Protein backbone atom coordinates (compact mmCIF):
# COMPACT_ATOMS: atom_id res chain seq x y z
CA UNK A 1 0.00 0.00 0.00
CA UNK A 2 2.53 2.48 1.19
CA UNK A 3 5.18 1.23 -2.46
CA UNK A 4 2.30 1.85 -4.40
CA UNK A 5 1.28 5.13 -2.37
CA UNK A 6 4.68 6.68 -3.17
CA UNK A 7 4.56 6.84 -6.85
CA UNK A 8 1.23 8.73 -6.58
CA UNK A 9 1.56 12.15 -8.56
CA UNK A 10 -2.29 12.89 -9.73
CA UNK A 11 -4.46 15.44 -8.36
CA UNK A 12 -7.36 12.86 -8.92
CA UNK A 13 -8.54 9.70 -8.16
CA UNK A 14 -10.50 7.47 -9.93
CA UNK A 15 -13.05 4.25 -8.66
CA UNK A 16 -13.58 0.65 -8.05
CA UNK A 17 -16.36 -1.07 -6.91
CA UNK A 18 -16.06 -2.15 -3.36
CA UNK A 19 -17.59 -0.66 -0.50
CA UNK A 20 -16.48 -2.11 2.50
CA UNK A 21 -12.65 -2.16 0.92
CA UNK A 22 -13.60 1.87 0.50
CA UNK A 23 -14.12 2.18 4.07
CA UNK A 24 -10.33 0.61 4.45
CA UNK A 25 -9.29 2.07 1.72
CA UNK A 26 -10.11 5.62 2.80
CA UNK A 27 -8.47 4.45 6.27
CA UNK A 28 -5.34 3.59 4.54
CA UNK A 29 -5.29 7.00 2.46
CA UNK A 30 -5.82 8.74 5.88
CA UNK A 31 -3.19 6.93 7.42
CA UNK A 32 -0.81 7.98 4.75
CA UNK A 33 -1.90 11.47 4.16
CA UNK A 34 -3.62 11.59 1.47
CA UNK A 35 -7.17 12.49 2.53
CA UNK A 36 -7.14 16.34 2.71
CA UNK A 37 -7.54 18.20 -0.44
CA UNK A 38 -4.77 17.58 -2.80
CA UNK A 39 -6.74 14.65 -4.51
CA UNK A 40 -10.50 14.57 -5.20
CA UNK A 41 -12.72 11.25 -6.00
CA UNK A 42 -15.43 10.28 -8.70
CA UNK A 43 -17.83 8.09 -7.18
CA UNK A 44 -19.80 5.66 -8.97
CA UNK A 45 -22.45 3.27 -7.60
CA UNK A 46 -21.79 0.51 -5.75
CA UNK A 47 -19.63 2.39 -3.62
CA UNK A 48 -22.17 5.14 -2.96
CA UNK A 49 -24.78 2.43 -3.10
CA UNK B 1 5.36 13.92 10.19
CA UNK B 2 3.14 12.96 7.18
CA UNK B 3 2.21 16.43 6.18
CA UNK B 4 5.62 17.46 6.10
CA UNK B 5 7.10 13.49 4.22
CA UNK B 6 4.65 14.10 1.67
CA UNK B 7 6.41 17.20 -0.13
CA UNK B 8 9.94 15.41 0.43
CA UNK B 9 12.01 15.00 -3.28
CA UNK B 10 15.42 14.53 -1.72
CA UNK B 11 17.18 11.47 -3.18
CA UNK B 12 19.52 12.00 0.08
CA UNK B 13 18.90 13.24 3.76
CA UNK B 14 20.97 14.90 6.25
CA UNK B 15 21.21 14.54 9.88
CA UNK B 16 20.06 15.77 13.31
CA UNK B 17 21.70 15.17 16.60
CA UNK B 18 19.14 12.90 18.54
CA UNK B 19 19.77 9.43 18.69
CA UNK B 20 16.57 7.88 20.37
CA UNK B 21 14.76 10.10 18.24
CA UNK B 22 16.53 8.68 15.45
CA UNK B 23 15.20 5.27 16.22
CA UNK B 24 11.42 6.35 16.61
CA UNK B 25 12.05 8.08 13.14
CA UNK B 26 13.82 5.69 11.45
CA UNK B 27 10.01 4.13 12.79
CA UNK B 28 8.27 6.37 11.54
CA UNK B 29 10.52 6.62 8.03
CA UNK B 30 9.34 2.90 7.84
CA UNK B 31 6.02 3.30 8.77
CA UNK B 32 5.93 5.89 5.49
CA UNK B 33 7.94 4.22 3.45
CA UNK B 34 11.00 5.62 2.72
CA UNK B 35 13.87 3.90 3.68
CA UNK B 36 14.73 1.09 1.28
CA UNK B 37 17.18 2.49 -1.33
CA UNK B 38 15.20 6.20 -2.61
CA UNK B 39 17.58 7.93 0.46
CA UNK B 40 20.61 7.75 1.88
CA UNK B 41 21.81 9.19 4.68
CA UNK B 42 25.07 10.59 6.61
CA UNK B 43 25.84 10.14 10.12
CA UNK B 44 27.66 12.83 12.16
CA UNK B 45 28.59 12.22 15.68
CA UNK B 46 26.26 11.61 18.55
CA UNK B 47 23.72 9.96 16.50
CA UNK B 48 26.18 6.94 16.18
CA UNK B 49 27.55 7.89 19.71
Amino acid sequence: IQNQLKKLQSPIILLYCTKEEATYIFEVANSVGLTGYGYTWIVPSLVAG
